[PDB]
RNA sequence: UGUAGUAUGCGGUCCUUGCGGC
């Protein structure tokens, strides 16, 4: 099931900073956001934007594997040395590429191939807009997310819950709403359902695993850290693992208010969402399902992550 | 948001036979 949410107009989320602070920024939806929503309409598989031109389409955030020439990065190691370097097979040095991944492009990324068309810059998709003077010093300027024409969030959540299948709801920051619909699993998902058999053969063959957070992730177990555990790992079927190469980007700090009790959630750290680790690992993987669900809150749409083969 | 005059200063001037011849 999947809640196909048209923005009729821009859309906030609050940044962590208090806002007599006139001055507000904003960040893209988070897990937590989102859910608040549907739960005013059970666990969140999580979310998505989703482009109608013509065709529709669901796209990710772009993986930090791509580079901006659309090179994917390999992390290979050294013995003479004895260090593992990500390299890019063009360069030692790279930065991520920012945008997103189509799912019929996500299907072959995680084979380590991807072609121009499938991935769509971030101008493309939605962009920040600025307002200034809202309201003698009670003037506040106010950051806000303004989708594309043809553009807006898909809510990818489990099929085990039902609803009202149309209509208009509030979500994001200030009082704003969305027009929502309920529509069935596009053809993307049932690819990649269908492909996941062949990429998990290929994973396990070649004895190298890579894991690919389409969320954020709060996988810290008595912290908060972005050092991926073990024993997650060995609970999918992984006997051991020899390496562990993580890259990402800043983690994201985040908290709320709590209605319940009236008091602020406690602050926390997450690993920001596109960051890929890099596993070799022993024997085979026993899930069925190329999506995996990691660390806390993850019926909120928290640490969905796809594996890839490499 | 509230308050706020595209306004002040500047000459359509200078130059020219209503003549030439019966």
């Amino acid at each position: 099931m999947i809640l196909v949410m048209k923005p009729y107009d821009s859309l906030l989320f609050r940044e962590p900073r208090p806002f007599n602070n006139h001055v507000a920024r904003t960040i893209l939806p988070l897990p937590q956001t989102l859910a608040g929503a549907v739960r005013s309409a059970f666990e969140i598989l999580g979310h998505f934007f989703y482009r109608y031109d013509g065709k529709f389409e669901l796209l990710v955030e772009s993986p930090h594997d791509v580079t901006q020439n659309l090179g994917l990065v390999k992390p290979h190691r050294i013995d003479k040395l004895g260090i593992t370097i990500l390299m890019d097979s063009e360069g030692i040095k790279f930065r991520p590429f920012n945008g997103f991944l189509k799912f019929s492009g996500l299907i072959d990324y995680l084979q380590g191939r991807i072609a121009e068309d499938s991935v769509v810059e971030r101008q493309k998709i939605f962009k920040k807009e600025r307002r200034v003077g809202i309201a003698e010093e009670h003037f506040y300027q106010v950051e806000m997310l303004r989708f594309s024409d043809d553009c807006g969030i898909a809510v990818w959540v489990e099929d085990g819950v039902d609803f009202d299948d149309e209509g208009i709801l509030g979500v994001g920051g200030e009082r704003r709403f969305v027009k929502f619909e309920k529509r069935e699993e596009p053809e993307c998902i049932t690819n990649l359902r269908s492909k996941w058999k062949k990429i998990r053969d290929k994973i396990n063959e070649t004895g190298r695993l890579k894991i690919y957070l389409a969320t954020p992730a709060i996988l810290g177990a008595k912290g908060y850290s972005s050092k991926l555990d073990y024993d997650l790992l060995g609970d999918i079927g992984i006997e051991r693992v020899r390496s562990v190469n993580f890259i990402g980007g800043k983690p994201v700090i985040f908290s709320g208010w709590d209605f319940v009790t009236r008091k602020p959630k406690p602050t926390r750290y997450a690993v920001p969402a596109g960051s890929v680790y890099f596993v070799e690992f022993e024997g085979e993987v026993k899930l069925d399902m190329p999506y995996l669900k990691l660390g806390k809150l993850t019926k909120l749409g928290y640490g969905l992550c796809f594996m890839g083969v490499w």
